[PDB]
């Protein structure tokens, strides 16, 4: 009579899902592909959306304990501030990718959510079956491919879909905050600096707390120097040379990599008793900063829509219908950003921007009125 | 079955109470003496304790909808910014008193709380009788006390008690932005304008939307034409030049006082069924701006400790000791700072300081770590 | 026994040349074709050189009343002030052309110079006879070629000579102050505004006094929203928004004109009685804005060699010797400027660059040390 | 035939005097009481006055290099920047005392005007008799009292006076820039940085050049920390954190002292074959930054209508009468602002102020207009 849940993928998405259906009582296992958990890109940012998941959740706390807020979020063209934003009180955070990784992974492991490393997801069946490319079968009411932009929950089962892997890239690394030496400024401020001239070259910098600094230095493929890794010290210490003593320790990072953009988009999430959750379902531009976030948020919501005492096959339905449109509203929206260069111009996090972060997964409102 | 609760005074405290109890299933009524019901003192500042109890209550939204968080709390000294302070992501709101008010108000006659004007306790009896000055007498398992510093409930029972009302005020008003006119500044930031040259005068500058501004004015007793009212424009124009559009209109303002501060504290808040919150326990002095904080938190916590099963007796006392030395300590630091004057050096929103706005009542744990 | 000087051009060098010569007891006589005196560019930046030949003509104090030299030198690149820099005292002052022009003019008609208008030198003879379009043929022992790019006495004669006019050019023009409109800023500095994204647009904005702005908008040739005359207000506010109230009033202006650039270069600047003074010689770019003033210098520094007791030929050649190598030095260095944008770096008013401003004509030595 | 001047006094105004003298021909012997040749005072302010005395001296080449003309002169109230000042163009530098003595005594020698150390007026006579306290008695055609406030010249003689001696001073030091050290800001700024909470303190900060930095340290004489020798570091670095680096080096000094202020007025500065000059005839407050500037002035001027023809005696009173007011107005001047405090308000360099500044003695007009 305990209702059972397999859960393919240990990213954000699959940690999310596994604990909020672990809390309502589900016996849930998990299964991560890779040889460890581990989360990658270096840092992320989330809003208030995305800290109530983490509220709901019951992990909120390790959360803020060791992250950031900055004062304001700022946005410099050519080294001259062109705004100051701060979504007038609306939540949000800077932590390191592990950060936020092993606080979902410790409350997990303390609800009991059974996890299983080096255990790949290879087929899927939507009436509830799931193969493990060790060969083993597992039964179960409900299914979750939360396996990422290549999932295979998704793709042994077929979803109509299209997929876009850009040319265009950057480089995330955490570096020490060095903050005495970068001497006088608002070292705090989240700082998204842009320039067009005499290259095109933009630093996102990101402090994750008094230790840690997450930058992403972004710059075209087609420009040999700015997508080099590790850095070209010489082509980002002239562009930002402010950034000088954090950009020297970024110089020795040998693991830095120059990872591309990538989205995905299906016709649905849903198929019998599997959901897809995540990159699986809705990979995006970063631009908004929140793939992690509605990711968490549709993992969350999940959990809510399998509480009302229908089918496993009708609550999905019910689901993917109820949450879907700020997903597809903020990937599209994020998508032209992105295109369009929106957030150099600064000032850019409007009402609709904001759509996503506002809305609230607990109380199923949008909050924090702009 | 239906328990009955009797609650003296429709300030915040009361109505949060109030609140509080309808919805664990109370039958409630609130009295307020005042023939109708209004918050006086223009405007309020509340943080993330008291948002929580706002959430709690199911009236954070009305509230959020049309009142402010600034991008920072900024301090000067003679003219000259000492310190800005973001609290690492703390949730705060600035907002009119009315504001706060009508959506306590709201939310409370939309659960159905019964509410009484030119309805005053005179007073109560500990094994559940409350008396009105119309020479009602009613019954019921729990009565509230939260009428203010001058409470009968407290008195007419006899209470323990230290009162102080200082000889020192300040001038509240609620006038408009000016915003355009107040030309180039930081016009959205909280404002703490601290002088001691050439005179001892203070604003502490307060937006609370886009169309409301918040200013107190602060001159002590002895000043003459500081402590004036209608405000001694001249006097107050001089120091603060850079405000004089505002300043301007806040000088037709002829219902303006100068209020004085009260402090009000007991050996203990409880007996048998009659529970003190609010000013009625433990006013304070306005410094670290906690006063409806912390009284807000105390008529929640209140509702909460009603719901173990014990009596409406043993609830009363495991409620004090449970949460009484948040303000104890609240009250206490306060009044230091506002002795000390504290503020006026800023970046003294220390981790102490923000203890009780740290606070959840919800989850009845500390969040946002300093 | 008296000395006879016919000077061709009223021009800055012309009238220059003039005064001086006059006060050490020349007959003087200046002939300028066109059919009234009038300067033509709008405005002017003189140095410590130029003040100084001001000084020795007896015309500083008409040029310092109604003229500004502004608190600093500022320059910017895309919004971004890059440097500041005041020359360690080195005085400089900016005015308009007329004002300039009708102090010398007015000097000139005190010391009872003999000036006429229409009158047009067509040819000189190196033995001291020069010939007017009226076909008048002057004798002098002293003949002063000020008579611009185009000159006419250097022509007749034959002076190999490198003429560059270029394709390049900009639009000089006097606006209203429009001070209050501007608003917050520093709008009593000089402002070099430059930018090269999202187009190659830069303006020089240089106050002349209380009342009168000077306008350089430069743009490319190849730009024909930018080369417009009268100005496209559209494309300038667009990079230029904080100027508006400014550009609104020179897009008034129908009589605007984008002039181009002009140097010249003559392997020398006299022969027999006739001497070359200021654009006739040596006109070059306006980077280090020492047109005028070399011109002036040089031709002040020829009055001085005419005190020598020599005979005129010899004075004149004592004279290019003496005073030529500053211009030369000064008019490469423009040039070089000019082709690399250093200006656009900020900080390039070096100790090289400030070598023609430094020099003191009237006590022959370099002041104002840097 | 030649004549023969006697000069008590080897300050700058009988430096200047003697230079002025020596070079319009006079024989002239210059006596300094003290052993040696030397200023006092640490550092020193000069305007276009004085810098035209010090061209007229043939010596202002000498004082340029190696000293100092700050981008703007700065107030600040609380440390509030109320000011910046840049006084239309007006040249002015500043400079170590010993950095101007040097180069009047360097351009003394160089003139051959014969200096006597040792060597103490102490009786002169309205005939041309100067008595030397070694008893040796001079006779010449012009006695000049440059013999400073206590001038014996003066007193010996009798001339009706009002002496005043304050009771409050300043510490004067010069001590290392400590630029980096000093970190952000504008520090080659002259900055006048007053106080009076929560203390009567006040610096003034100035930059003699990129080696040494002039501070005037001034609190009044009843208060012991500040008013003491050497520096109490604890008190200055209080109120004036950022210049730490500098008053730590300050505090080393043990020739450290708080000197006085003091004045005389006389009802005239001639007798005969005597002229007073400098602040044995007109000692003022330091507010305007004038004493030596009217000094020399005064002693340049005097040099001036001794070439007239007249008599000495006839000379001297056209000299007094000529040069006088321009002082007297200073002098009060300079005592208004100090005593009101005036220079704290900060932009009261107004063209009143700056009247004697504008004075060019060299051609007896006023310049830089403002
Ligand atoms: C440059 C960049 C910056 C970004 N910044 C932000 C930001 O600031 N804020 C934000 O909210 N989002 C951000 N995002 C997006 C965010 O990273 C993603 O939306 C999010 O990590 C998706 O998580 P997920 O769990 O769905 O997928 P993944 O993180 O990819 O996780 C799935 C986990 O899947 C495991 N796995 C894969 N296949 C299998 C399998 N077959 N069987 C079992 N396990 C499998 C994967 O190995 C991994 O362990 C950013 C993205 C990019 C590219
Ligand atoms: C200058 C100043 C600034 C302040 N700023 C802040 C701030 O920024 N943030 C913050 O949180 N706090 C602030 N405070 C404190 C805050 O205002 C109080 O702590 C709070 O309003 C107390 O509310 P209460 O409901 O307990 O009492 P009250 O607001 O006094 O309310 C009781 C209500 O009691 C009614 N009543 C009285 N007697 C009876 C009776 N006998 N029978 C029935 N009804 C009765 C009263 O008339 C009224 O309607 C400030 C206080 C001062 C003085
Ligand atoms: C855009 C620009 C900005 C500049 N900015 C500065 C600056 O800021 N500071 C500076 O010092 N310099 C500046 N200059 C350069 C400066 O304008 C010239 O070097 C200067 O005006 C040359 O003066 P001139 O008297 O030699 O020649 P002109 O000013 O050309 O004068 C000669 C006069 O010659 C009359 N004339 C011509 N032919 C005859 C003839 N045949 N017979 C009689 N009369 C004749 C001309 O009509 C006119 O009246 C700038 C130049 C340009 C192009
Ligand atoms: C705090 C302070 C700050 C100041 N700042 C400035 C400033 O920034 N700019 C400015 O222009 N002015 C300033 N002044 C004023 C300036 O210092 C004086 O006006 C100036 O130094 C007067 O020079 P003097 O040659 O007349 O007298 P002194 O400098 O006193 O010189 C006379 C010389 O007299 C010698 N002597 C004295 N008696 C005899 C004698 N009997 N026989 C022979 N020799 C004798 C003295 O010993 C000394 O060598 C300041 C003054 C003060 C107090």
């Amino acid at each position: 009579k305990t209702r059972r849940a397999e859960v393919a993928g240990g990213g954000f998405a699959g940690l999310t899902a596994a604990i909020a259906l672990k809390q309502n009582g589900w016996d849930v296992r998990l299964h991560e592909k890779s040889s460890e958990l581990r989360a990658f890109g270096a840092g992320i940012y989330l809003w208030h959306n995305g800290l109530r998941v983490l509220e709901g959740l019951g992990a909120l706390d390790d959360v803020l304990q060791g992250s950031h807020t900055p004062p304001t979020y700022e946005t410099w063209m050519h080294n001259k501030s062109v705004s100051k934003e701060t979504f007038n009180g609306l939540p949000w955070r800077i932590m390191t990718r592990s950060h936020l990784h092993d606080a979902l992974v410790n409350r997990a492991r303390a609800l009991g959510v059974d996890i299983s490393v080096n255990s790949e997801a290879v087929a899927a069946d939507p009436v509830g079956r799931l193969t493990l490319q060790t060969g083993e079968v597992l039964e179960a009411d409900l299914i979750v491919g939360a396996d990422g932009v290549g999932s295979k929950v998704r793709d042994s089962i077929g979803f109509k879909q299209d997929r876009w892997v850009s040319k265009d890239g950057l480089i995330r690394l955490i570096v020490p905050r060095m903050k005495k030496e970068l001497g006088h400024g608002e070292w705090d401020n989240t700082i998204d600096m842009w320039n067009f001239w005499p290259r095109v070259q933009r630093i996102l910098y990101s402090p994750c707390n008094e230790n840690e600094l997450y930058l992403g230095l972004m710059a075209p493929a087609a420009d040999p120097r700015g997508s080099s890794v590790p850095i070209d010290l010489e082509v980002w210490v002239e562009m930002f040379p402010f950034l000088e003593p954090c950009l020297i320790e970024a110089a020795k990072l040998k693991t830095a990599r120059y990872d591309k953009f990538e989205t995905t988009k299906l016709d649905s999430w849903t198929r019998g008793k599997v959901a897809l959750v995540g990159d699986a379902a809705h990979a995006m531009c970063p631009a908004l900063a929140q793939g992690a976030g509605c990711a968490m948020v549709n993992a969350f919501s999940l959990s809510q829509d399998l509480e009302e005492g229908s089918s496993v096959e009708d609550a999905l339905v019910a689901w993917e219908t109820r949450i879907r449109p700020i997903t597809d509203r903020c990937q599209a929206l994020s998508g032209d950003y992105a295109a369009n260069r929106s957030l150099s111009k600064g000032n850019m996090f409007t009402p609709a921007a904001l759509e996503a972060a506002r809305y609230d997964p607990l109380r199923r409102v949008y909050s924090w009125p702009q």
